[PDB]
């Protein structure tokens, strides 16, 4: 299934959506990304859209 | 001035956006995001919506 994950912070707010056969699994892929996005992941810069693309 | 963030992964997708000063702080900004989302982040769940609110 897929669900709509909401990344609400202070300064940074967005939404997203994980496909796993369960909430569980969603939310456990889900801190895949951030676990692996965090402070070490690959992020790329488009200066030409001012927009960040952060691939797991 | 305001960045559109895109959170692209392979089973994680979605957009986002953080507010600083410039782009570098832009993307501090957003380390700290998933720098405190990442593994020990406080993440409530909406099973209503089947949406997950990442609260920084």
């Amino acid at each position: 299934m897929q669900y709509k994950v909401i990344l609400n912070g202070k300064t940074l707010k967005g939404e997203t959506t994980t496909e796993a056969v369960d909430a569980a699994t969603a939310e456990k892929v889900v801190k895949q990304f951030f676990n692996d996005n965090g402070v070490d992941g690959e992020w790329t810069y488009d200066d030409a859209t001012k927009t960040f693309t952060v691939t797991e």
